[PDB]
DNA sequence: CTTG
DNA sequence: GAAG
DNA sequence: CTTG
DNA sequence: GAAG
């Protein structure tokens, strides 16, 4: 099955991701920003448990890390950890955004491939590296009032809330695939940071890419959900659009 | 003095105004307009005695008339009788905007011409005519309580409040004026409906003139404020500019 | 929480 | 006077 | 009166 | 949600 054939590339069997062949990325800041640190507003006791162990995990992972640091960003509970990164953001210099819109991304399907495969990349973020020197600008306070731990801690991987956190992993996949599309000059693989679409001539072609579009993205260690995966079909959802005979 | 040598033209000695040489105006309608009565709204007491000594003279010049119409507009008080007309002129035909403004008229005034007489002409829509076939427009009512005179009245002359009247004033005006310009062609005469101002290059020639206008302007059946005159100097206040040594 |  |  |  |  396409399961227990590439243990490695799913989620659900290969572990968390880590993208081992991308350098930890350092993050520029404007010229002229200073570290800003930000007092956590009060959280009840409800959105604390609620939040404490997607943190156990996290730290467990070693995706969060014990900290201290001169900059500091609320948590909000939405329960799941939400981090107002807005006063970091407007510090951090501008990249150019290389995302394309889906509308363009989806102009280079052509007609004669029909047969796709999608793939949805799990905690795509969590999978690149951060600098240590770039670590202490995501920092956040963790306090367990009946475990008396109060201080920092932060984020050793891309976090969530960073405004340029989509463009750098879309970047570091291209980088990360460019082999593969040499080596399958007949596919096409459209990217759209965590959402792949492998699209093929033949369902034949469609298995081997598709296998081989596995092993790679395990091998390089980003991770593919396997309950949302869409193998193989001459129908698929990608990025809002129902995909069918060379509709939409 | 000036108020003695022309008793016809000034409107303290001359009597009401009448443009005998203009024919009664006929006001065309919009293609589609049918007649529209508006209920007068209940007048207090107060406003009523306020108005009333207006309404009485009004009728005795003949320049208000009782009628039967199947127009009607409101009186409102504000004491001095103001008619809404706003129904009335959304049902008359459009005509080309032609009275210049006060910025580019005052552009015709050449620096040769620093003496100056600005007259403003008194009552000066009611010097036009109305035909009788236009006077059921205008129609309003009026009801004194305490004398059992309730029924409509309606304008002869040219009214307060319709859109029309300025510039068919100003047109008027401009052809009952065209041959006094051709007679005195060393002279500026600017005209804005009611406000005139006559330019001349010496005092002498100024005093001429002002002679000759006010002796046509009155003949015409036009009155000029006495009060207000402004005769043959070298500073004038003219539509709201202050004229002086050939500045704004 | 704050930032038609 | 919805989003981090 | 009603029509920033 | 100032003007006739």
């Amino acid at each position: 099955t396409w399961l227990s054939d590439f243990p490695q590339a799913w989620a659900e069997t290969g572990g968390m991701g880590l993208a081992v062949r991308q350098a930890p990325l350092i993050i520029p800041l404007k010229a002229t920003s200073t570290p800003v640190s930000i007092k956590q507003y009060p959280m009840s006791q409800e959105a604390r448990l609620g939040i404490k162990p997607h943190i156990q995990r996290l730290l467990d992972q070693g995706i969060l890390v014990p900290c201290q640091s001169p900059w500091n960003t609320p948590l909000l509970p939405v329960y799941r950890p939400v981090q107002d990164l807005r006063e970091v953001n407007k510090r951090v210099e501008d990249i150019h955004p290389t995302v394309p819109n889906p509308y363009n991304l989806l102009s280079g399907l052509p007609p004669s491939h029909q047969w796709y495969t999608v793939l949805d990349l799990k905690d795509a973020f969590f999978c690149l590296r951060l600098h240590p020197t770039s670590q202490p600008l995501f920092a956040f306070e963790w306090r367990d009032p009946e475990m008396g731990i109060s201080g920092q801690l932060t984020w050793t991987r891309l976090p969530q809330g960073f405004k340029n956190s989509p463009t750098l992993f879309d970047e570091a996949l291209h980088r990360d695939l460019a082999d593969f599309r040499i080596q399958h000059p007949d596919l096409i693989l459209l990217q759209y940071v965590d959402d792949l679409l492998l699209a093929a001539t033949s369902e034949l072609d469609c298995q081997q890419g598709t296998r081989a579009l596995l092993q790679t993205l395990g091998n390089l260690g980003y991770r593919a959900s396997a309950k949302k995966a869409q193998i193989c079909q001459k129908q698929v959802k990608y990025l809002g659009y129902l995909l069918k005979e060379g509709q939409r």
